Protein backbone atom coordinates (compact mmCIF):
# COMPACT_ATOMS: atom_id res chain seq x y z
CA UNK A 1 0.00 0.00 0.00
CA UNK A 2 3.04 2.27 0.41
CA UNK A 3 3.66 1.58 -3.29
CA UNK A 4 -0.09 1.92 -3.95
CA UNK A 5 -0.22 5.48 -2.57
CA UNK A 6 0.13 6.64 -6.21
CA UNK A 7 -3.12 4.91 -7.23
CA UNK A 8 -5.16 6.18 -4.25
CA UNK A 9 -4.94 9.94 -4.98
CA UNK A 10 -8.64 10.76 -5.24
CA UNK A 11 -10.80 13.45 -3.60
CA UNK A 12 -13.26 10.70 -2.59
CA UNK A 13 -12.41 6.98 -2.30
CA UNK A 14 -14.79 4.06 -1.83
CA UNK A 15 -13.76 1.52 0.81
CA UNK A 16 -15.33 -1.89 1.45
CA UNK A 17 -13.37 -4.12 3.84
CA UNK A 18 -13.75 -5.98 7.13
CA UNK A 19 -14.00 -3.57 10.08
CA UNK A 20 -12.12 -6.06 12.26
CA UNK A 21 -9.27 -5.89 9.76
CA UNK A 22 -9.83 -2.19 9.13
CA UNK A 23 -8.53 -1.01 12.51
CA UNK A 24 -5.20 -2.44 11.36
CA UNK A 25 -5.64 -1.47 7.70
CA UNK A 26 -6.56 2.18 8.32
CA UNK A 27 -3.56 2.73 10.59
CA UNK A 28 -1.45 1.06 7.90
CA UNK A 29 -2.89 3.49 5.33
CA UNK A 30 -2.24 6.40 7.71
CA UNK A 31 1.40 5.30 7.93
CA UNK A 32 1.45 4.97 4.13
CA UNK A 33 0.88 8.71 3.82
CA UNK A 34 -2.89 8.76 3.40
CA UNK A 35 -3.84 10.40 6.70
CA UNK A 36 -4.98 13.61 5.00
CA UNK A 37 -7.36 11.51 2.92
CA UNK A 38 -7.99 9.25 5.93
CA UNK A 39 -10.89 11.48 7.01
CA UNK A 40 -12.43 11.25 3.50
CA UNK A 41 -13.26 7.53 3.39
CA UNK A 42 -16.64 5.88 2.87
CA UNK A 43 -18.22 2.98 4.71
CA UNK A 44 -21.81 1.94 5.16
CA UNK A 45 -22.92 1.80 8.78
CA UNK A 46 -23.16 -1.99 8.48
CA UNK A 47 -19.53 -2.14 7.31
CA UNK A 48 -18.70 0.48 9.97
CA UNK A 49 -18.36 -0.42 13.64
CA UNK B 1 12.05 7.15 -0.21
CA UNK B 2 9.06 4.78 -0.42
CA UNK B 3 6.98 7.95 -0.79
CA UNK B 4 9.65 9.39 -3.13
CA UNK B 5 9.36 6.49 -5.60
CA UNK B 6 6.97 8.74 -7.58
CA UNK B 7 9.67 11.39 -8.11
CA UNK B 8 12.41 8.92 -9.13
CA UNK B 9 10.76 7.53 -12.29
CA UNK B 10 13.43 8.39 -14.84
CA UNK B 11 15.21 6.31 -17.52
CA UNK B 12 18.54 7.61 -16.17
CA UNK B 13 19.08 9.03 -12.66
CA UNK B 14 22.15 10.83 -11.30
CA UNK B 15 23.32 9.70 -7.87
CA UNK B 16 25.94 11.38 -5.67
CA UNK B 17 26.14 10.01 -2.12
CA UNK B 18 28.60 8.41 0.30
CA UNK B 19 29.50 4.87 -0.77
CA UNK B 20 29.75 3.83 2.88
CA UNK B 21 26.15 4.95 3.30
CA UNK B 22 25.20 3.73 -0.17
CA UNK B 23 25.41 0.01 0.65
CA UNK B 24 22.53 0.71 3.04
CA UNK B 25 20.84 3.30 0.81
CA UNK B 26 20.82 1.20 -2.37
CA UNK B 27 19.28 -1.78 -0.59
CA UNK B 28 16.73 0.64 0.88
CA UNK B 29 15.96 1.88 -2.64
CA UNK B 30 15.71 -1.71 -3.87
CA UNK B 31 13.14 -2.38 -1.14
CA UNK B 32 11.37 0.85 -2.12
CA UNK B 33 10.57 -0.65 -5.52
CA UNK B 34 13.46 0.76 -7.54
CA UNK B 35 15.35 -2.48 -8.21
CA UNK B 36 14.51 -2.42 -11.93
CA UNK B 37 16.10 1.03 -12.09
CA UNK B 38 18.75 -0.07 -9.57
CA UNK B 39 20.98 -1.24 -12.42
CA UNK B 40 20.63 2.16 -14.16
CA UNK B 41 22.37 4.38 -11.60
CA UNK B 42 25.39 6.63 -12.10
CA UNK B 43 28.45 7.08 -9.91
CA UNK B 44 31.93 8.29 -10.67
CA UNK B 45 34.63 5.75 -9.89
CA UNK B 46 35.81 8.00 -7.05
CA UNK B 47 32.31 7.98 -5.55
CA UNK B 48 32.12 4.24 -6.36
CA UNK B 49 33.88 1.64 -4.24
Amino acid sequence: IQNQLKKLQSPIILLYCTKEEATYIFEVANSVGLTGYGYTWIVPSLVAG
